[PDB]
This record gives structure tokens, C-alpha cells and sequence, in this order.
């Protein structure tokens, strides 16, 4: 029924590094064309393009729009953004197959992109302040990384887990450095050059070509992860070098439906089987992904021990173990070229970028059973099981 | 097949006024628990909250899933906010609905909400400014009512739809008179009881409670109207008067098959018979309606001809004239208790605000076929189709 | 030798009252042109200007010098601002004396100006904030009226004051409601209006005049007063109404030679016999007029028992009563007309408003020895000894 | 009558430079400490420290205050700050000189201090913003460097000066060149060190000792100057190499009679023989120095051919032309170790830091007569004549 014809994301940025005044629909608009080429689909033949994206503050109207325009998709297909924070990414392209599965659309762009570089700081002053000082806040933490009920941040939330599942410091320290080394060894050897569409930075003093994860960092010792302070408990457990990062990135897939492929001669990267998104206690948004991936699992026909390849997102390392703990899947089958704690974690590009990983992985060892899987602020896991053709 | 089983709607407030330090997530709150006891369904099988919602910068984490729990639906469902600029409201309940025809949930609470009042100011500062003014931008003008790529605000691409179809100043004017003399008409008929939940403002020093729309003005005056001085062409043809506002509100609906109403005993507003959203020129974005309302009666099986009654979100006038003009559909039944110039155009609420509107004139009046539709910034139209039952 | 020939001030403003959005500059011009008018003297002839302002920020270069163009004075003079906090109208004046007494002048104008209203909140941001939130410092407080020692506010300094002067609020609060009663009736009877000079505040939809001390309030009530909370002490002794205001105004003196004066025929208002400025204990920093007026009346020869008239400005009742304590000149003779609980405290302006109110009393009653005196955040006092012609 | 007994300064920072987060009070109270030291001065015995600052916003209540307490003048003393812009490093001493003259003090120590790194980013929100964007408004640039009468900045006002003496890029840019090869030679031949007290940078990781002016460009060349385009006029002749640059430091001198110095046994730097300020045509501020320096020798009883060395501010090359070429003196007596346009330009603080270089190099040399002017924004000039003993 539905199937992804192609993929692409861009590499992923550091906080504030090479992609710190790109705004998100710009890495959103070269992901879109690559998805487009890469298929061999012309920007016509798009109906929608939809665009997980939760920090867009100052960006201008619908930055998916503005994405869309600026890849070549005409004006008259159109364009929206969504929000689920982390799971936005990857809803979108269950949204996008919906679009299709109730014959709405044909051909639908989707994904996520997210800037968090360019998140501003930013204060409601139309009353004014007639007295006193006032805060400017950032907007990617509150908008993006501070749980909305409790008020604490996601790495707090991560120490709910972390002490509920008795995850020592140790374990999450080991985590950290295998998806550190496994995601250095993937770079090393080519993995990602598939799903990776080069972005151009257009300068002034020079242009410059990004094609390479720059967060990702190259031999990762247990010594210098063992002597970080923890950043969110002062006598915590979760640190900076195993929780993700703050990063930029957009990654897109393009949908239609098996028959549509087959028409125009594509080889799709695999078909929808399932999705699901259930939520959970906000307090332990980390294991958001149990839940979820059951259900797709379940709406799949699919066992457990079916799954071929899993891509369980990376928020930190005290939820991953949890979830995998929980979950049972063999380890070595997950997140098996690194994760978002070496990746990065680009907020509303993540369920996509981790799509395409899993979707390129897939391909390139013949796995035929596939799943991702993102936990989300506020309680909220989201899932989705692919089958390669 | 799908069913909207309830629907409710906040009053539309003023610009600072009623709702002025209100979070559009309290607004929706209020009419997520409204459409639940309107239609006797819990919180507790609410499986999903879609809420458009174009402008919430430092609201928090996704402000659906606060409304959501704020509401009392369980931690166990999940939430989420989408962008498709003034179309949002309408755009989730189409959205909503396809949710439960695919199959993956049951119960949907689909709607938008908008807080133009409490959009703040903000800056991208993470560089630091080394010497030199900077903007405070306001979100609510760059990113819900300026032209992305054309640098202009909305009232512009109205007046390019003015030029365009040779609308009059005094044509625009006497639109605009007609919405506030039929909306004031509708309220002191009594006519938007049905449709408002009272919200209420909680004080320090007092509770405030809001049921009646407080933009609309009382007896409107031709005169008035045409000694005002056009707000964006400095030698225009719209101004203030012939436009819509900003303003704050919320609005939703309660979602099902027609199967689960009827085993609840709840007597539906309608059937979702289709919907349709189509890309146009961003400059003339107003026309939007044109192609969507055109392609919602194609997949329908409906000729204009067909319709009882419509909603045409008025957020210029000269752009409303322009689409009635086109479309050809009989005036006396398009915003018969008046449209956004009067009421009022909370961003992403007002898609679900206006089918709110629809949906308690047709059982009031007893129309059988009805259709909601809205221009949308960036150059898109939505509209959708209902049914009674 | 030196006398003041003449003087004006404006009426002190609310705090985002009349002056809301008046440049403390525009509120100087219109005193130097009044203090020139009310002496025979011409712009022309003016060597310099000087103008005590502790909040500047915001207003551009200069704003004595601002005020000084404004009104007239020549390119060819000079002007400066200077800031020993609420002295500084009164220490201008001195300071004015100063260079007619050196030869380095002959013609000067000073005193003060402040709009409190106008001052903005401010941040340091050239290094850049990489992330969370930070503040917005509100400048009237923080470099107005916040001890930098203690860093709590002028407040707690008259809540120290009262404590070990054994103050009760009851004591206070009479001060305070006999301030308001005096000042009323002042008014009331036309006593400010020989030192006033209308100020007009430049409308767009009307110009209005102001020509009435705003803060004053009519029928203060010893029971409205008993019945305020603490501001500074949650359980202290200071309120909102035994505690000066934060205001707007401006106050000046034109000075010259008494030899000056007596070729042009002109009357003065009196003679600068003294002035002292003497520091104490940041802590207790209102009994700043103690040290200074023993040191101003020693300095003239003169016994306390010699005045015939006092202006002790109100910053707090708590430490007005202390001062009046401590030298125990008769009460009857001192603020005659109110003073700042009831009049406002526009603080660099504050020391030429009281020595306006002075001066001109002094010429009505035929006072022949003042003395004014203030005290300064920072833990000062400045003083004035004043003798009529 | 009144000597200068010692003075000091510490180096010259760059913007956001070696003094990048050091409130300017810091830097004032090492000088105060300096200065009694090098006197043999207690700082019991100082009476009142007058500090010239442009830009104190943010810094909290009166910075004088809070370097004299810091430096451990005692609470009884008193202190102020004083703003005639450029010249108020240099006012600060004729008006202590002033305190003395007249009999109110004995013992003034009296400079200027200035962090232009430090000055904030502000705006007037108290009567909130309804709607639009607002500027966060750059306090160095508006209080310190932009004209309050036509709007532009001070390197206009150069143009203006540039054009009006016929002054070519190539002279200006040649004068630029021998200031800092002058500067270079003085501080690698040791001269700046005598007058420099080495300032501390409290660090976290390490403390630093700073006494060596960092703005000063070694191996300047006359190609690298030529090749600037024009930083105000964009055709123009001023350019950020032939202009001063935006700089922190402090500077001052402790003031005595004679005969009180004769007392001590000190052997000072030099009796203050008059001082003087006169007004210009703002747009031509940069030819203050004229009619002040005019005005100072007059009062002296000197002639501009009895001067042995002179100390004129290089805010430009264009303005520091013009005065030598209207005033004719030697030029190879003036800036003898280089000037502002290389050593840099603390706004408050420039008038006391060519006061100390005057004075340390008329001791080195046996310089018996001298002079320091400054031009100041707004159309003014300060000058100094100092005689040795
Ligand atoms: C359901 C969900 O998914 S919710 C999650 C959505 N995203 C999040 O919740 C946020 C997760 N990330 C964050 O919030 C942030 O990245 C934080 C708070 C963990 C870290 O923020 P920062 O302190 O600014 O990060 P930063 O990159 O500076 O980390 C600090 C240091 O850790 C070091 N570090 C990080 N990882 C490693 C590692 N593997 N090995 C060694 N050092 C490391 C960095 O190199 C840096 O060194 P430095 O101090 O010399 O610069
Ligand atoms: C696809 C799309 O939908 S795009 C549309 C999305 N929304 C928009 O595009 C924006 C349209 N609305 C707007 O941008 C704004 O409301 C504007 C620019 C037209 C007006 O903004 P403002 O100038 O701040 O509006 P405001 O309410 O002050 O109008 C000014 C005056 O007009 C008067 N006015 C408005 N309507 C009338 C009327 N019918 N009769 C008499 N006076 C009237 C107001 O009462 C007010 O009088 P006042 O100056 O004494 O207060
Ligand atoms: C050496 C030196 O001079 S330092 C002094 C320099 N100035 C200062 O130190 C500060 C003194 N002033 C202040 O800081 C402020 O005015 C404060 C903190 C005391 C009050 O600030 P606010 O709380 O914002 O003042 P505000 O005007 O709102 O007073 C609150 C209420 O008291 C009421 N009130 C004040 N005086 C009276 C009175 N005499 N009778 C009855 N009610 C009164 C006001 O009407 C107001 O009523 P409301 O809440 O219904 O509006
Ligand atoms: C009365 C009165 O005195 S009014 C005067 C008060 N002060 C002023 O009016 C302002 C004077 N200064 C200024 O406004 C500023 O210094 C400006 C606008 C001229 C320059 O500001 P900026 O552009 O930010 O200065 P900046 O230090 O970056 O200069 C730019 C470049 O010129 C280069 N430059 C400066 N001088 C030289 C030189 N002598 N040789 C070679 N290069 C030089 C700098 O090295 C820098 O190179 P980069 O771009 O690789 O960093």
C-alpha cells in the first residue's frame, strides 16, 4: 500500500556550529529536492509537504511552506508544519501516508527539520513591564527542552528513569561510548554517505559544502565520560556526554503509494507496515518507545523477535537502556551505525533522520524487517514498522 | 463513515482585551472539556488532541498536549499542534478524521487555538551582538501575518486581490457593514449561545466570564467605515474596517465513526463528507478558496448549487468579495450571522471557529449540505464539506 | 557673592503619568527658558548649563546638553550632566555657584531633571548569552534606587533607619497623611504655582498643559495609610504610603554674582551663603541631611535655631522624622508646603525642586535664612544655606 | 594654589578586550588605590572622588561611589560622577581642582573611568509594545558616540571636518600611522610605565595582570591603512584605522593646594595653572580643542609658543589635524608617545588618561609648560594648562 520511493537527510550540526544561522527550511528546502531527485520525481508531482518542526519562532509563515517553495514544488501543492516535539519528525510521515491511504494526495513530501541555533530568546511585552526586571527566555528550552507539567528539563526527566530502572552512571557511561564508536566507525566506512544530501553554507568569505555529522566524536574514551559532572542533578547520573545534544538537521522521505512506484519504475526503500503513538507519564517521557513500538508492532502482525533492524532514538542513555531493557530486542540489531547521542538531536528532524538511518541500513544489509521508535516530552512515544520490497 | 459528534468554541476576544494574558492552551482546555460533556463522552477515551495553533512561542512544550491534560485527557493519549497558518483550525479536523479512518484511533478532539495577544517579542541573541541596535521582532506580524516571500503583510496580497478583481473601496465597505450588521444581528438573536462555552478569566481580584464575542461592533456605520484611512497601501483600499482583526480564541470538535455516535446515543452535527486544501499564488493568497472549496464539492459529488448554507472566513473583505464573486454561491446563505471582519480571525483557531459557526446553523436551521473554507498566508486554500444527519 | 537670581520647575509627575513618554531633556528645556524669562536674562548670554540626571540611559548623548540647545542657549556654551543620586539637583547648584566663585564663568543655569517613567530595561549582551534565560534590568531600580553595597533597596534603608530610631509605623504614617495634608492645601491656595512653569506635553490628538504637581493626594487618610502592607520588609514599617514616590520633573536656578545682579536691577531670590556634602553609613543612608546641614550651617555661621524656613526632602517618613529628630529644628518651619511623600521624587531633579519650593516660599513669608537638604543613596547628604536680599 | 600630586591609570583595554566583563568601578577604585600610594596619601584623608563616566547603565547606584568605597575611602567621604562626554575625564579635575579652590575640600582625587564593553542594550518597555517590532537600542552608541542633534555618529562629524579643512585620506592616514608608531616606540621604550598601574582581572581560572595597553598595533603600515574602506560616509575619508576605537580604562589624579602638598614634603606633578570649556557647531565638535585650548592659555597668561609639551585627544586624524593646523603649534610636542587613534579611546575616561601621559612624560623630559584638550560630542572642547614646580 504506502512506501517511501526515496530519502535524504543533511548531515547533522552542532549547536551553534556549521549550521548556526542557517534557518531550518533551508536545510528543510535541500532535502526536499533530494528526495525528489533521488526518486526521480519531479517538484510538480508533490501534493503536500509536511514538516515536523517545534522550535520555529521567528522564522516567518509556515517555514514548510517556505521550505517547499524554495526546493521548486510549485504553489500550488501545499504545506504544513507540526508538532510532537520529538516525534514530530517521524509522525509526519505516517501523517503524509495517511494522506494517501485516504486517497487525499499521491505524491507527499515528509519529514522534520529543526534549527536550534536560530531559536531566539524572547519575552511577552505587549502589557510592558511597568516595574522590575523581567526574563528573556530561550525559547529552544522552553519551547523545546523543559517538561511543560513539572517544569524541569527532559534530563531530569531522564534521571526519573535512570533511578527507577537503577541505572548506574557506569551503564549509561558505556552506552554513550558504544554509540560514540559506532557511529565513528559508520562515518569511517561510508555509512551515511547514502542517506546524506551535502548542504551548501552559502557565505560571503567562501561557501562552504557540509556532508559530514560534526557531532559525532572521534575516539570517545570511557575516562574523559566517567569525569564529566552530571548537568541536570547535581548529584545526578545524566551528563552532556551521554545525553543527545543541541543540534540542526532535516531529514524528509517521499511517499506514494506501491502501485504509484511500480508505475514509474522506482525501487522504494520499503513499505509502511505500521505506526502507532501512545503516551505515559511526563515524568518518564523516556519510555515513551515501549508502549508505542508494541503497537506498531501489534498493528504490524509483527513479534518482537521479528525485527531484522531497530532505530530506538538516543535522547539519553538512561532512557535507551530502559527501553531496550524493557523491550527485549537484541542489542546489536539497535542503532547499530551510532545514535543522537553521538548523531545529535535536532529536535523536529530527529524521527526522520533516525527513518532514514534505519531506512539506508536496511538497504545496505538486506535486513527486511524494520523499526524507529522516538520518545517524546510530555509523555509521548511514537513508532513505526517498515518492510522492505 | 466519520462524524463530528460535538463541537465548541470560546468567544473570539479582542486584541488585548477579554483574553489579553490568557494561554491559547487554557482557551482550548475549556473547549476540549466542553465538546467531551457536550457529546457525554470522558476524557479517559479520548485517544488523540490535534490543535492548530500558528503562534506559540514561549507557551512551552506542545501547548495541544497541555490543553490536553489541563482538560483531564489521560497521560496515556497523546497531542499535538500543526501549522497550516489560518487553515490550521480546519486543517486538524480534516486531519482528525483521517486518524480514525485509517484506523488508528477511535475518539479524536480536533480544533485550533490562537493567543495573538500573548505572541511575544523575541531575537536570535545566541551570537551575542558585539556592537549595534538590534530588532525584538513580533512573532505574531513575522510569523502568522507577513508574506515569507514577498516581505509584505496579508493586507498587501489583499489589496493585489482588489486591483486584480476591481473591488471597490466602497464594495469592500459595504461587505464589511453587512458582516458586523448580520453578527451583531446573530448575538442579540441569541444565535452563538449554542456554538460558545463560557470561558473563565481567573482573576486575583475577581473572576471574569466570557461567553459573548467581543469584537464585533454595534451598530456599524457606512459613514464610519469609509472616513478610515487604508492600513497597508498608503493609497489603498483596505483599512481597518474592511478587514479582519487580531484576536484569541479557541474552537474544536469531538470526532468519531458514525458507527460509535450511533452506539452512544449522541446525535451528530455532521458528517465530514470530504475536505480539500490546494497551493495558489502567495501574492494573491486570497483566492485560495476558489480551487479548495471547488475540489471539496468534486469529492463530495457536490454542485455548488447543492449547498444550504456556507462559511467563507472573511479575513479582507475585498478577498471574500472576490471568492463569492467567483464561486457564484447565493450571498444570503455565505456567513449568514456574519464572518471574521466582525467576529474576529484568532489565526489557528479560526478554521474550527467558523465550522463551529456552520455546524450550529445548519441544525438550528435545518440545512442539510454545508461547507467551511479559508484563505491561508503563503498562498493555500482549505475547505470542507458536511452533512447533516 | 553669588546669588540666585531666579528659578523654575515643572509640576513633578506620576510615574507613567503626565511625563509617561517625556524625555527628562524636554522637562529641562522648559525650565532653563523659564528661569531665564523670570530673570530679564537672554539665552545669548548664558556660559553653561548644568544638569544633575541619574537616568539617563537611553536618551542620547548628553541631555544637559540636549536641554540647553533646546531652550536656546548658544552653541558657544557648554552644559554637562552629573550624578551624586537624589543630591544631585541640589549639588548642581553648588557646583554652578563654583564657577562664578573661580571666575570661570559668570552666567550659569543648573539643577536637575529626571523621568524616571523613560528609563529602560537593559541587558549586557555583546559576549552573548550561548543559552537559558537571563534578565532584563529594570535601570530605575538598579541604578537608581538599590544599594550596590547591600543590594537591597532604599527601602531597607529607611526600615534600618526606623529601628534604630525606634520609629513606629504609626509615627510614619501621621508623617506621611501631614505631608499629603500640607501639600494639598499649598496647592490648594496657589503656593506652587509662582515656582511652576506649565510644561506642555506635545499630543498628536491634543496638546495638553500641565501645570499641577499630579501625586499630591487629595483627603489622604490616616486609615487608608494604616491599612497598606509593607513594601520593602515583609514585616516592616515603610509602605507604598509613607515612602516617596518614583516620578518625573525637572527644577533650575539661574545663577550669577550678586555685583552681576545688582547692574542688571535684578531682585534675587537669595544669596548662596553655604553648601556642605558629607558622607555616612550606606546602611542608614537617609540620616544623610544630619552631618550635611550641621556642616552647611557651621559653615555659614549660623546656629540651627537661626532658619527661618528648612526643606528636608522626603525620601522615606522613617528617616525624615529621624533627621527632624536629630537636629531638632521646629517641625512648624520645616516643608511648610508638603513634601516628597506627597509632592513626588524625581530623583536627580529632587534637591532644585526643594530648593525651588525654597526659594519661593522664602520670598512669600519673607523668610530671611533657609536651608535645604537631602539625603543620597549611597550613604550621603548634601545641604544648602540660602539668605534673602 | 592647586598642585597635582600623583596620578595614575590603568592600561587601555580593547573593546571586548583584556577588560571585556570589568565593570568600570573596578578599574576607578585600582586607580584611586594608585594614586594615594603614589602620593603618600591615605584614603581616610581623601574628601570627595569626581568621576567623569558616559556610560554607567547597568552598573547599579552612583560607580563613584562604589570605587571609592572599593579602594577604601572612607563612608564619611563623598563621590559623584560627572558626563561631558569625551571631555569628563578631564572636567573631573578642573572641577575637583574647584572643590579646593573654593574651600569645601582639601584632598580630591578626581579622574574618569569607562567600560565601553560593558554598557548594555536597552529599551523603554514600561508602556509595553502592542504590537511591531521595537530596537534594543546599543547605550555605547547612543549615549556615547551618536550626535542628539543630527543622528549621525561622531566619525561623521569628522567628515564634516575632513571636508571643511580639505584633509586628504593620504594625511590622514599618514597622521594615523606615526600614532601608533609613536605609541609603539613609548611602550616598548618603557614610557607608559610610570603612569600605568597594573590592573588585576579577577578570574576564575586564573588571574591575569594587565598592564600594557592592548589597543596599540605594532608594525602598523601605511598599505594596511590605505587599503580600509570608509566606516561612516561610504565614499568617505574616515575608516576605522584613522579613527580612535571603543575602549575601557580608567584614569585619575589626586589634588592638593600647594601649600598642603608642601606640607606632605611631595614633590608633585604639576600646579594646575587653568583650565577652560568652550562650545562649537556640533557637526564640527571635532574642532572643540580651538577656542578651548584658546580660552585656557589666555586665562593662563600664556602664549600657544610657550607650551613645551601638549597632550590633543585623536578621536580622528581629520579633527587632531584641524586643531594643530588652526593652532600651530610644534607638532613634534604633540602626542610625543602616540595618541588616542592608537592607544585608544575610553570615552569617560580619555580626558584623565592624557592628563597622566602629559604629566609622567613633562617629569620624564623636564617639560616645564604643558597643555591637554579633548574634543566632546554634542560641540564642545575641555583644555588643561598645567605648569611643573
Ligand atoms: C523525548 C526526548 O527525546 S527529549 C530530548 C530533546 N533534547 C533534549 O532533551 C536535550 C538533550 N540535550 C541537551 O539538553 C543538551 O545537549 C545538554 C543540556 C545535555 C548539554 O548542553 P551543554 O552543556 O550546553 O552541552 P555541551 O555540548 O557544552 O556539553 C558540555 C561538554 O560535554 C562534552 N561532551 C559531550 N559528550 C561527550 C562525550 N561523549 N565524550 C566527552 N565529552 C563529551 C562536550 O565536549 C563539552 O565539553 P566542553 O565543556 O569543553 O565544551
Ligand atoms: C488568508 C488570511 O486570512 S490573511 C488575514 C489574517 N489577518 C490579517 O491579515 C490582519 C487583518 N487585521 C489587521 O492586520 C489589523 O486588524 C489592521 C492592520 C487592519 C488594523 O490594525 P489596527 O490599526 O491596530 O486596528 P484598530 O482596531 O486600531 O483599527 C483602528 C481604528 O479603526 C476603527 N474601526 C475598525 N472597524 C471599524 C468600523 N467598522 N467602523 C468604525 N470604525 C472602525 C477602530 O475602532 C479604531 O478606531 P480608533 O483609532 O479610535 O481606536
Ligand atoms: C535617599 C533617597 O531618597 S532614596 C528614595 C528614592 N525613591 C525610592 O527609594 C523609592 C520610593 N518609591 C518606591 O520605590 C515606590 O513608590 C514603592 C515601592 C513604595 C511603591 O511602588 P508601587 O507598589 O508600584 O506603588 P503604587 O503607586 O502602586 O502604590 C500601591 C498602592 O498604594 C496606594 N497608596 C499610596 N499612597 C497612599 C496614601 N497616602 N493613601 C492611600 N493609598 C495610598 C496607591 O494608591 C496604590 O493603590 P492601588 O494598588 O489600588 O493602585
Ligand atoms: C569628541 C569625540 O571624541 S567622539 C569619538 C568617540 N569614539 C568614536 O567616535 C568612535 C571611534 N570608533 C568607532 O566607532 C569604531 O572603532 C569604528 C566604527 C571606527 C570601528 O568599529 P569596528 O568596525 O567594529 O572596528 P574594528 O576593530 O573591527 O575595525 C575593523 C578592522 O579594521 C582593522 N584595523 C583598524 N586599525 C587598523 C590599522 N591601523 N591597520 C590595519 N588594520 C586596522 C582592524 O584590525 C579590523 O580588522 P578585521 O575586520 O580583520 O577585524
Amino acid at each position: 500500500s504506502i512506501v517511501i520511493a526515496s530519502a535524504a537527510r543533511t548531515a547533522v550540526g552542532s549547536f551553534n556550529g556549521a549550521f548556526a544561522n542557517t534557518p531550518a527550511h533551508e536545510l528543510g528546502a535541500t532535502v526536499i529536492s533530494a528526495v525528489l531527485e533521488r526518486a526521480g520525481v519531479a517538484a510538480g508531482e508533490v501534493n503536500e509537504v509536511i514538516l515536523g518542526q517545534v522550535l520555529p519562532a521567528g522564522e516567518g509563515q509556515n517555514p514548510a511552506r517556505q521550505a517547499a517553495m524554495k526546493a521548486g514544488v510549485p504553489q500550488e501543492a501545499t504545506a504544513w508544519g507540526m508538532n510532537q516535539l520529538c516525534g514530530s519528525g517521524l509522525r509526519a510521515v505516517a501523517l503524509g501516508m495517511q494522506q494517501i491511504a485516504t486517497g487525499d494526495a499521491s505524491i507527499i513530501v515528509a519529514g522534520g527539520m529543526e534549527s536550534m541555533s536560530m531559536a531566539p530568546h524572547c519575552a511577552h511585552l505587549r502589557g510592558g513591564v511597568k516595574m522590575g526586571d523581567f526574563k528573556m527566555i530561550d525559547t529552544m528550552i522552553k519551547d523545546g527542552l523543559t517538561d511543560a507539567f513539572y517544569g524541569y528539563h527532559m534530563g531530569t526527566t531522564a534521571e526519573n528513569v535512570a533511578k527507577q530502572w537503577q541505572l548506574s552512571r557506569d551503564e549509561q557511561d558505556a552506552f554513550a561510548v558504544a554509540s560514540q564508536n559506532k557511529a565513528e566507525a559508520a562515518q569511517k566506512d561510508g555509512r551515511f554517505k547514502d542517506e546524506i544530501v551535502p548542504f551548501i553554507v552559502k557565505g560571503r568569505k567562501g561557501d562552504i559544502t557540509v556532508d559530514a555529522d560534526e557531532y559525532i566524536r572521534h575516539g570517545a574514551t570511557l575516562d574523559s565520560m566517567a569525569k564529566l559532572r552530571p548537568a541536570f542533578d547535581k548529584e545526578g547520573t545524566v551528563t552532556a556526554g551521554n545525553a543527545s545534544g543541541l543540534n540542526d538537521g532535516a531529514a524528509a522521505a517521499l511517499l506514494m503509494s506501491e502501485a504509484e512506484a511500480s508505475r514509474r519504475g522506482i525501487q522504494p526503500l520499503g513499505r509502511i507496515v505500521s505506526w502507532a503513538t501512545v503516551g505515559v507519564d511526563p515524568k518518564v517521557m523516556g519510555t515513551g518507545p515501549i508502549p508505542a513500538s508494541r503497537k506498531a508492532l501489534e498493528r504490524a502482525g509483527w513479534k518482537i523477535g521479528d525485527l531484522d533492524l531497530v532505530e530506538a532514538n538516543e535522547a539519553f542513555a538512561a532512557q535507551a537502556c530502559a527501553v531496550n531493557k524493557d523491550l527485549g530486542w537484541d542489542p546489536s540489531i539497535v542503532n547499530v551505525n551510532g545514535g543522537a547521542i553521538a548523531i545529535g538531536h535536532p529536535i523536529g528532524a530527529s524521527g526522520a533522520r533516525i527513518l532514514n538511518t534505519l531506512l539506508f541500513e536496511m538497504k545496505r544489509r538486506g535486513a527486511r524487517k524494520g523499526l524507529a521508535t522516538l520518545c517524546i516530552g510530555g509523555g509521548m512515544g511514537v513508532a513505526m514498522c517498515i518492510e522492505s520490497l
